[PDB]
């Protein structure tokens, strides 16, 4: 029997509506060390890898590990159904073939349970810049440069971090300068410069995770895809691999 109980539970709602629109099913490895996820999007050019450490949960029992086949858009919708402040319990047997969603209330009064049908799916360091800017500030920019065009040059040197898009309507490039604070401030550790060519679909894709947390980290080399990493409070972390166009 699988257990985990999870006082913020918010967590959850915010991880499935990050994934929800980027994969269609997926496998959930359910282990000893938490609730994790990889999986490529339905068009299958990026990957998408999900960690939540089992000492981020308030309650945590893994006796087998579990492939729990899930449709993420599901249970994106019976987490909707969750109130933010709820208390989210997720519970499985050692023969997967439903999960339970138990959603907990302020005064005890008011008790959600959802059963889910879990399906029979398999599951299956080089870095030259790092950017910490604010979440909500690349979001903004994927989606502001949306509108230029279908592909972003990403350039990082030792001056700022540059996004350029080009499109028909003509071309546009935005500027981020490290700033004086140093989840609000824009950090570069820039080791070796960089200039790479990325799907601005793809971003727009990942942004979707922005309430997960206030800061993104934009993870780039040339020879490697870009890393997208948003960081949860005190739990695991939601990674976004995305090649870079050749």
């Amino acid at each position: 029997m699988f257990e985990a109980r999870l006082v913020q539970g918010s967590i959850l709602k915010k991880v499935l509506e990050a994934l929800k629109d980027l994969i269609n099913e997926a496998c959930w490895d359910i282990s000893s060390s938490g609730v994790n996820l990889q999986s490529m999007d339905s068009s299958h050019v990026s990957l998408v890898q999900l960690t939540l450490r089992s000492e981020g949960f308030d309650t945590y029992r893994c006796d087998r590990n579990l492939a729990m086949g899930v449709n993420l858009t599901s249970m994106s919708k019976i987490l909707k159904c969750a109130g933010n402040e709820d208390i989210i319990t997720l519970r499985a047997e050692d023969n997967a073939d439903t999960l339970a969603l138990v959603f907990e209330a302020p005064n005890q009064e008011k008790v959600s349970d959802y059963e889910m049908k879990l399906m029979d799916l398999d599951v299956e360091q080089e870095y030259s810049c790092v950017v910490k800017m604010p979440s909500g500030e690349f979001a903004r920019i994927s989606r502001d440069l949306s509108h230029i065009g279908d592909a972003v040059v990403i350039s990082c040197a030792k001056d700022g971090v540059k996004f350029s898009a080009s499109g028909e309507l003509g071309n546009g490039n935005i500027k981020l300068s490290q700033t004086s604070n140093v989840e609000e401030a824009v950090t570069i550790e820039m080791n070796e410069p960089v200039q790479l060519t990325f799907a601005l679909r793809y971003l727009n894709f990942f942004t979707k995770a922005t309430p997960l947390s206030s800061t993104v980290t934009l993870s780039m080399s040339a020879d490697v895809p870009l890393v997208v990493e948003y960081k949860i409070a005190d739990m695991g972390h939601l990674k976004y691999y995305l090649a870079p166009k050749i």
